[PDB]
């Protein structure tokens, strides 16, 4: 009952005829909850959900200042139109900007970035390959339960860098927010190296519990790439911690 | 620099209600109002004034962190979300005026006088008990002065601490989608004439910040949605939000 496997979720997959993991953690009751034990440690590329502890390490070493400092466009246009501008560290997350995100790990450089993984317990803290890409395309690998330790860390501002670079970042993390709940998420596309998958980390605050969730999917097209959050949100739904 | 737009006096005739909506577009360093007159009006600030006290809470330690759970009293009071355990967040979004009287009672009057003054927040002649000022008209304040002092916390320029800043703006989250997040603080003032809803906070954009300052009046509880729908109205004529 630490754990407990809930297949019946399998059918929000198999709808859409895909396959993946949800893991949820219940805070106040310290029950974890997935369709799938074996894929929820199943450990894949980050991809974008690494801007989850780029953005901390970025800021608790003063490589960013807050989250109002603009990152100037590098003047190359790339494929998604939202890039193609100047950032802050908010709208850098919201549009997942890639070239903004590697600016921060050639400025902490391999060094700090490999110690900083390590203190943060994060996935197989193997930062092998480009200092720049190792979460597109290099060493580093996290489970979808490896990413709610991490997470919990976090929401608790117990990781090992300032207050104020984990409230930075929650709040650099907000979602959605209505009367009912609130989500601080990071969706993630990870198309380098197969298999191609979809991620969605984060936690839904309630107004008095927190619901910590990180779900993976096959995702062998772009076409499916909302399917991420309304598969999370119908098991959301069926578990009742959402209307 | 302040504008009248009684073009907007619409939004508040549309639904036999009177009041002032007042925008600040940040960017441009330009505000907006229906009502000039009104916008610089001072009223009971009623449950806008939790942003303050929040703030003052937090800097002294009488409020540890936004998990700190304020134990209910047992007391049954006529509005239901009061009569349960609250932590800040769950404090500010149900208005739980108990809470935020003891708080009221540790900060004490010398240090809430200082702190309010430091803010710049309303009449320097405060009457009134510590745990009343606020409640019963010791206090008054204008939606102009509600978008000075909002913007001071946007930008962590009030006299407290960063971490208390972040924290009461964290508190004041209100709505968030991928268009735009409202920070913000509802009132609703009943004690003395006129009987008055507050909307008070900001609309983040990627690109801008849009204060707000809104108040009407409320001759019964039943028009209390007005508050959010009429300041809404008013962001969508704007295109501030869609
Ligand atoms: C992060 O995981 C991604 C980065 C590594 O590219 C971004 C990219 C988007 S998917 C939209 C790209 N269009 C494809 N045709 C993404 C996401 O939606 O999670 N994260
Ligand atoms: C804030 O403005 C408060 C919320 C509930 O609207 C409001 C509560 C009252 S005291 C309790 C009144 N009793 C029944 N509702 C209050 C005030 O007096 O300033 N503010």
């Amino acid at each position: 009952k630490e754990w407990q496997e809930n297949k019946s979720w399998n059918a929000h997959f198999t709808e859409h005829k895909s396959q993946g993991v949800v893991v949820l953690w219940n805070e106040n009751k310290q029950q974890g909850f997935t369709n799938n034990l074996k894929r929820a440690n199943q450990a894949f590329l980050p991809a974008s959900t690494f801007k989850i502890p780029n953005s901390l390490i970025a800021l608790d070493l003063g490589v960013v200042k807050d989250e109002h400092q603009v990152f100037k466009w590098d003047g190359q246009t790339r494929d998604i139109a939202t890039w193609n501008r100047d950032h802050n560290l908010i709208t850098a997350m919201k549009y997942s900007v890639v070239p903004v995100y590697q600016e921060f790990a050639r400025q902490i450089g391999e060094a700090r970035m490999s110690k900083m993984l390590h203190a943060f317990d994060y996935g197989n803290e193997d930062i092998s390959g480009n200092v720049d890409s190792f979460w597109l395309d290099g060493g580093i690998r996290i489970s979808a339960t490896e990413q709610i330790s991490f997470l919990r860390k976090l929401y608790h501002n117990k990781l090992h860098v300032s207050e104020r670079s984990q409230r930075i970042v929650k709040q650099a993390m907000l979602t959605e927010a209505n009367g009912d709940y609130i989500i601080r998420a990071k969706t993630g596309y990870s198309t380098r190296i197969e298999p191609k998958i979809g991620w969605w980390v984060g936690w839904v605050e309630l107004d008095d519990n927190v619901w910590f969730f990180a779900m993976n999917m096959d995702m062998p097209t772009s076409d499916g790439l909302g399917l991420r959050q309304a598969i999370t949100k119908e098991v959301l739904k069926q578990e009742k911690i959402i209307p």
